[PDB]
């Protein structure tokens, strides 16, 4: 069995400033909270990158590749290909695009995955783990990103 699901985050900031960050598949520790270093050889469609967990965790590292960069439709699109955690046959794509809240122009976040259940737990244990991470990390994609946007008024 599967866990597919999608996440939308409204994130008071301007598209590009907010695509800057997102697009950075070798710098993801720049807004998610649990990853420490990343290091990327060679950001074109196959690039490897290989991810440094924060100290603390139950695993250490993660192996991804980039399967999709689009910078004109602002499409991210990675595959976790190894490491010493127990998601299997994770992917996920994020989409970026503006929206106007408020009368202010911000940015919208969709992301979405698709990952294996293990056979220990059941998908809502695994859509509701990998739910709260990747809520964890829009919403500091928003912190981050709102706080560049205050910074630079
Ligand atoms: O943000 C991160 C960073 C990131 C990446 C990883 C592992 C290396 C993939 C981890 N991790 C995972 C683990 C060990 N448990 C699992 O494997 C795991 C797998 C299936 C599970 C199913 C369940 F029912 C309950 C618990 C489960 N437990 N130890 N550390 C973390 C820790 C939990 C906070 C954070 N990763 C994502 C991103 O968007 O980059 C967003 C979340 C989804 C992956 C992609």
């Amino acid at each position: 069995s599967q866990c597919s699901s999608t996440l939308v985050k409204h994130i008071k900031a301007p598209l590009h400033l907010v695509w800057s960050i997102v697009r950075r598949f070798d710098e993801p520790q720049k807004y998610k909270p649990f990853i420490s270093r990343c290091v990327v050889q060679g950001l074109e469609v196959g690039s490897v990158r290989e991810v440094d967990l924060k100290s603390g965790l139950p695993a250490t590292k993660s192996t991804e590749v980039l399967e999709i960069l689009d910078d004109n439709e602002h499409i991210l699109g990675i595959r976790i290909v190894g490491g010493d955690h127990r998601l299997k046959n994770y992917s996920s794509t994020i989409s970026l695009h503006s929206e106007t809240i408020d009368g202010k122009t911000g940015t919208l976040a969709i992301e979405s995955f698709v990952v294996d259940v293990p056979e220990g737990n059941t998908k809502e244990e695994t859509c509701f783990f990998v739910e709260a991470l990747i809520q964890c990390n829009l919403n500091s994609l928003a912190d981050v990103t709102e706080r560049l946007q205050a910074e630079s008024m």
